[PDB]
């Protein structure tokens, strides 16, 4: 026999409840607009699935940003645009703006509200212990949230969190690996960037859900405190668990496949080992020591858990005691 299958353990049915519009993306009618309302003026960054573009929309003048899809599969890009509409004036959740085609290219565009700076990776290693609390608040905001409309971020990392420091303001951006989740559905374990990809994706465990966001922001959260970029820094998809059960031992590894029935691929049968559950105070250094605290690493521990159904949830998250304060300078200011 297979697999023993899995629920997630909140927000589960939020879908169903739902009209069946609202996630069933593939019958979305999309209105194209023309991409020459814009005007690029500069290459902000580039992806595996999109080209970014700083641009003006010549109409009103206003600063956009352009995000120029690769060529996927329709069903892909209707998800994306679906997630995003569903998702618009969420907390910390980027704003689409327009949806475009060049009449020329036809290649189909994204366009987006400004945001002001940074990728999260620029700063997040010279960040205060204040400031990792603060930032790491929001995103379970936006992730909360995302959780609660039914929908799977999937590629959480510091490359999608956008800061700016200035006026103290964070977005969670590219939705483009975003899923809808349906309780019982098996999905696609090639998702994620290799060092946040939860042990489910590394050791195929496909009916998976909410709680892989919070494996990601674990490994963000890991990187910040111990300023290790990145944390579990594998070779390949395999060596990437070896290096996650060099800290997080073998024994919890073991149980987990146990516990799903799960069937490991046979090139991990001389890699794995044995190894211990390492004692957090390893990683902390005389450099670091200022932004670790016994409540981050309890907070940390209770997001790196094999046992995706063990992970905090993103509410539960924002209840720890690593919060309380940013939760009371909240409630100050109003
Ligand atoms: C990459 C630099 C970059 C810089 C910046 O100042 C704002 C940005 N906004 C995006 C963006 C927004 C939504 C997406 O879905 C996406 F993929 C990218 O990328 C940005």
């Amino acid at each position: 026999s297979g697999p023993v299958p899995s629920r997630a353990r909140v927000y589960t049915d939020v879908n169903t409840h739902r009209p069946r519009e609202y996630w069933d993306y593939e019958s979305h009618v999309v209105e194209w607009g023309n991409q020459d309302d814009y005007q690029l003026v500069r290459k902000l960054g580039r992806g595996k699935y999109s080209e970014v573009f700083e641009a003006i929309n010549i109409t009103n003048n206003e600063k956009v940003v352009v995000k120029i899809l690769k060529p996927v599969k329709k069903k892909k890009i209707k998800r994306e645009i679906k997630i995003l509409e569903n998702l618009r004036g969420g907390p910390n959740i980027i704003t689409l703006a327009d949806i475009v085609k060049d009449p020329v290219s036809r290649t189909p565009a994204l366009v987006f509200e400004h945001v002001n700076n940074t990728d999260f990776k620029q700063l997040y290693q010279t960040l205060t212990d204040y400031d990792i609390r603060f930032y790491m608040y929001e995103i379970l905001k936006a992730l909360d949230y995302c959780h609660s409309m039914g929908i799977m971020h999937r590629d959480v990392k510091p490359h999608n969190v956008m800061i700016d420091h200035e006026h103290r303001k964070l977005r969670l951006i590219d939705w483009g690996l975003a899923e809808f989740y349906h309780p019982g559905q098996e999905y696609n374990v090639r998702v994620a960037s290799r060092y946040f990809k939860g042990p489910e994706l590394l050791v195929d465990y496909q009916m998976y859900d909410y709680s892989l966001d919070m494996w990601s922001l674990g490994c963000m959260l890991a990187s910040m405190i111990f300023r290790k970029e990145p944390f579990f820094h594998g070779h390949d998809n395999y060596d990437q668990l070896v290096r996650i059960a060099k800290v997080l031992g073998t024994e919890d590894l073991y149980d987990y496949i146990d516990k799903y029935n799960i069937e490991l691929d046979p090139r991990f049968n001389d890699i794995l080992g044995r190894h211990s559950r390492k004692r957090w105070e390893r990683f902390v250094h005389s450099e670091n020591q200022h932004l670790v605290s016994p409540e981050a690493l309890d907070f940390l521990d209770k997001l790196l858990r094999y046992d995706h159904q063990s992970r905090l949830t993103a509410r539960e998250a924002m209840e720890h005691p690593y919060f309380y304060t940013v939760v009371k300078d909240q409630a100050r200011m109003g």
